[PDB]
């Protein structure tokens, strides 16, 4: 077996106390406590999840140069949605996500650029046709034990993702659940062959997860990056003394209208 399914049996046979230590071992981690707390009671900037700071990671670092037309696939509350309001050359978000019981439904925000963003719920994607887009994101993946599991979910994803992929948006995101399972590394591969791009492990992502983002201004081997990051992974666990987490300053979203190119 490939290592990262190493590392998932590892990470299901451990315990309780073992596993909150793990997962944010030696992970970049936004202070979230001053975001959350406005959960209760829209202009402040806050995010309305953690998403954007791996979204920020990602441009910052221009691995993803968001432009144009945005389209965001499984938006949830819209932490992408917002955070790509707030890109110099982006004219329109246009937010998917299914909602409904058991998950996040889009929160209205008034940060910087929210005259851009619509955001619907109700839409599952994999029965959504596809539409032309400048810039394609997508984060959906629900987590599983089962290695052969997330396998399935994730080519479905990428099945459904290519249609999109296809319309032409050169700039691009797309959460990559279980990138460690031969099917889909081969999958990968012809999808970057076809469309280009790079595997990242963005640091703020949990160590309870090996999600690695496909994103359009990184390249290489696909095979070495995946196994690469099953290594740093593997190599957290069971540490002498966990040092814990590195904390960064969350994303500023600011506030109003804006006016677009
Ligand atoms: N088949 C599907 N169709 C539409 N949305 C889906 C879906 N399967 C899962 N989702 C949604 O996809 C979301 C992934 S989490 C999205 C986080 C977002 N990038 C942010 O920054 O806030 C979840 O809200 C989940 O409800
Ligand atoms: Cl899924
Ligand atoms: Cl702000
Ligand atoms: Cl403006």
């Amino acid at each position: 077996r490939t290592l990262g399914e190493q590392w998932k049996e590892k990470l299901n046979a451990m315990g309780k106390e073992e596993f909150f230590s793990y997962r944010k071992e030696a992970i970049l981690e936004v202070d979230r406590t001053e975001a959350r707390r406005a959960r209760r009671e829209k202009v402040g900037g806050h995010p309305v999840s953690r998403g954007t700071a791996k979204l920020r990671w990602l441009v910052e670092r221009r691995f993803v140069q968001p432009i144009g037309k945005v389209v965001d696939l499984g938006c949830g509350r819209g932490g992408w949605s917002y955070y790509a309001a707030t890109m110099k050359n982006v004219q329109e978000v246009r937010g998917y996500t299914k909602g409904g019981p058991g998950h996040e439904e889009p929160m209205l925000m008034q940060s910087y650029g929210w005259n851009i963003v619509t955001m619907k719920s109700g839409v599952d994607v994999f029965y959504k046709p596809s539409e032309i887009s400048d810039t394609l994101l997508c984060d959906i993946g629900e987590s599983s034990p089962s290695a052969e599991i997330e396998e399935q979910r994730t080519l479905r994803i990428l099945e459904m993702v290519s249609d999109w992929l296809s319309r032409g948006p050169k700039e691009f995101c797309i959460k990559i659940l279980c990138p460690y399972m031969p099917k889909v590394i081969e999958k990968l591969e012809s999808l970057q062959r076809r469309f280009g791009g790079g595997l990242v492990r963005v640091p703020l992502s949990r160590n309870s997860n090996h999600e690695m983002y496909w994103v359009s201004g990184a390249s290489g081997n696909i095979v070495h990056a995946v196994n690469m990051t099953s290594q740093v992974l593997i190599g957290r666990m069971d540490k002498k003394i966990w040092k814990g987490p590195k904390y960064e300053e969350d994303v500023n979203l600011g506030s109003g209208t804006r006016a677009v190119g």
